[PDB]
């Protein structure tokens, strides 16, 4: 989901 959504995950 897009890296948590900006998370980086
Ligand atoms: C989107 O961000 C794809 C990621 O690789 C997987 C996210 C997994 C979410 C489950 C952990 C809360």
């Amino acid at each position: 989901l897009x890296x948590x959504l900006x998370l980086x995950i």
